[PDB]
């Protein structure tokens, strides 16, 4: 919703936990 904001908030979501632990 306006320039891509639900796509780009599961994408970050996924790495933000898979590169961390």
């Amino acid at each position: 919703y306006l320039g891509r904001s639900g796509g780009d908030i599961i994408k970050k979501m996924q790495t933000l936990w898979d590169e961390i632990m």
